[PDB]
């Protein structure tokens, strides 16, 4: 594997590995597709965890592991053939009851709706307080529904089976049928809102022909795997000016610029509704150390006035959103006095976890994601917070050189991060930290194979191999460096 091939497979956008979110939405549509939903179902089957649940076996997650279970029991029970899928009912059950008895996207909006239908079903019983919490947030809708151009269409299933009254039913499907690039969006749509809709289930069912039977959280998603695959490489040694680099990885740029949209950025896929600033500050950062000249205006029109939104039209903010957004700023040559750098400088700071010098920023589970990116990022402009940033990575290092942020259990990916932050430190302030890099190589080179804990926050915890490996590789490459 290189990032020749590596970019090339980024291309294809469909790096996120199935979750058993997805999956279990789409086995609910055994009675509009009966072979469709039967393989989801013997994913359903084959992915259960020792423990009954749903979801990611590492790391666990409340909400990713309630939300999965209750798609997949709910599922299970509502097709046809239960009674073949008994023992992993009862085991489901078991799990569920331990269970019951905001960290993920749309979780406030979706488990209540979820729970609704699995105690409908038998499945549960009912703090269940979410209830209300779903009213008061869906009334700041006004009166207006659901429809491609609000990121709550992307949880659209938090309607419910009786909601579908506050949706555009014909304002919700984009280009590819799809409703938001969202495999459970679309079943869910395909199910109750337009039942037995052709295109809805064509999206779907190209996913499932194509992949494992699974279906992932987002599809496709080419922008974000080529741009954050570039951004991986571009930490290593190589002169991104160099001609024959860029026109090594000119398609992807090029691919990344022709849906830019200037004054407004790019989306995850070429055809999206929405830009973000999350995809447009990396992209905006990878083009122009490939020595593009894009367009800055796309990422201050997210500006706010105590950080950078993520949507346009939200308020919520990221960490990493605005990790990222400093990154685009100082590769676009912005000062270290500069208002929009202290604002969100700032807002780094007063959001830092207590105690530790790192940051959580749930758009991913890992500290050590964003602490890297933030290192990285905050060069020229806080070197005194990247010290301790850096301290934090070093003190937290694991006896066999790896890291990890959960269960004392290491990730190559978290290693990757941690390799790339004490290397870019390396170079910026002459500190010696090869000793650690090589430790960490040592293990990296040992632990590198799939398959990738799923640290990425979308509903559910889900994992883009492609991003991942391009962490990996572009920390071994690191390591070597580093003799």
């Amino acid at each position: 594997e290189t990032f020749r091939t590596l970019l090339a497979k980024a291309a294809l956008g469909n790096g996120i590995s199935s979750t058993a979110y997805d999956t279990a939405w789409v086995a609910k549509l055994g009675q509009l597709d009966d072979e469709l939903s039967d393989l989801a179902l013997n994913w359903l089957c084959e992915r259960q965890l020792p423990d009954g649940s749903w979801g990611a076996e590492f790391p666990f997650c409340y909400e990713d592991r309630l939300l999965s279970t209750l798609a997949a029991m709910i599922s299970l029970t509502s097709n046809k053939h239960r009674r073949r899928r008994a023992a992993q009912v009862e085991k489901g059950l078991l799990a569920l009851k331990n269970l019951t008895s905001d960290a993920t996207v749309g979780f406030e909006l979706i488990a209540p709706t979820l729970m609704a239908e699995a105690a409908r079903l038998g499945l549960a019983i009912c703090l269940g307080e979410l209830v209300g919490v779903r009213e008061q947030k869906l009334r700041k809708l006004g009166g207006s529904k659901i429809n491609k151009h609000i990121t709550a269409a992307f949880s659209v299933e938090l309607a419910g089976q009786d909601g579908v009254g506050m949706l555009d039913v014909d304002n919700l499907q984009e280009t590819n049928g799809s409703v938001k690039y969202s495999p459970s969006a679309s079943a869910y749509f395909a199910l109750h809102v337009k039942p037995g809709d052709k295109r809805a289930l064509a999206y779907i069912s190209s996913i499932i022909q194509a992949g494992d039977g699974g279906a992932p959280a987002f599809y496709q998603a080419e922008i974000f795997e080529i741009v954050w695959s570039l951004w991986n490489l571009s930490r290593t040694d190589i002169d991104l000016s160099d001609p024959e680099i860029v026109r090594t990885y000119l398609p992807y740029l090029d691919h990344v610029e022709q849906h830019w949209v200037r004054g407004r950025g790019v989306g995850w896929t070429g055809n999206s509704t929405l830009e973000d600033c999350d995809t447009t500050s990396v992209a905006y950062d990878v083009l122009s150390k490939f020595g593009r000249s894009p367009d800055i205006g796309a990422v201050l029109q997210f500006e706010d006035a105590d950080w950078f939104r993520t949507y346009f039209h939200e308020v919520g903010p990221s960490i990493s959103t605005n990790v990222h957004v400093l990154g685009a700023l100082k590769q676009a040559g912005y000062d270290k006095c500069h208002p929009r750098v202290r604002k969100v400088l700032e807002f780094i700071r007063s959001s830092k976890e207590p105690g530790r010098f790192c940051w959580r920023d749930k758009w991913h589970r890992s500290a050590y994601y964003t602490t890297a990116h933030l290192i990285c990022a905050a060069s020229n402009y806080d070197d005194a917070l990247c010290s301790d940033a850096i301290g934090w990575i070093l003190n937290t290092q694991r006896p066999d050189g790896s890291w990890g942020f959960f269960d004392g259990q290491a990730t190559a990916e978290e290693t990757a991060y941690c390799i790339q932050a004490l290397a870019h430190w390396q170079r910026h302030s002459g500190t010696s930290l090869s000793a650690q890099i090589s430790r960490a190589g040592g293990w990296l080179s040992q632990h590198c194979e799939p398959p990738y804990a799923p640290l990425w926050i979308a509903k559910t915890l889900y994992c883009s191999a492609t991003v991942v490996k391009a962490a990996i590789l572009s920390a071994l490459r690191l390591v070597d460096e580093s003799n």
